[PDB]
């Protein structure tokens, strides 16, 4: 094709030190079997970086988004 | 009007019939001042749609990305 085994994972590396205050928004990619599905659009430089899905502030961020 | 220039919350209305299968990714706006923070980028038409926070499959979709 070159032959590809289904969808390729967009996020291959992640950043562990990203502050909620420096995020314009998060994108949760619909790529189920990938280890990394979270992308952050940064405020300071407007660039996208994949972020550590285990960052504690992310859980809080999403809970508020769900009005839960 | 550009988002950087508008004071109106990005999402005025929302949709309640967006199928998970037709979602490329969910963008979660870092907009705590607003009621609707979830936007879906669709696969088949690339449209951006604000969705209802109570959309059945959302919570599970988000939680899956955090438990990998």
């Amino acid at each position: 094709k070159p032959v590809s085994l289904s969808y390729r994972c967009p996020c291959r590396f992640f950043e562990s030190h990203v502050a909620r205050a420096n995020v314009k928004h998060l994108k949760i990619l619909n790529t189920p079997n990938c280890a990394l599905q979270i992308v952050a659009r940064l405020k300071n430089n407007n660039r996208q970086v994949c972020i550590d899905p285990k960052l504690k502030w992310i859980q809080e961020y999403l809970e508020k988004a769900l009005n839960k």
